[PDB]
């Protein structure tokens, strides 16, 4: 049950942040909360 993870990555692509390194990070994240935290950090980093 990690659909929020792939949605996070898709949403990240939608934002325009195109780097597989971040996708590896998000996929390495053990929990959905980690996924969201990562996505938010990445977002703030390239916002």
């Amino acid at each position: 049950l990690k659909n929020a993870k792939e949605d996070a990555i898709a949403e990240l692509k939608k934002a325009g942040i195109t780097s597989d390194f971040y996708f590896n990070a998000i996929n390495k994240a053990k929990t959905v909360e980690e996924v969201n935290a990562l996505k938010n950090e990445i977002l703030k980093a390239h916002a």
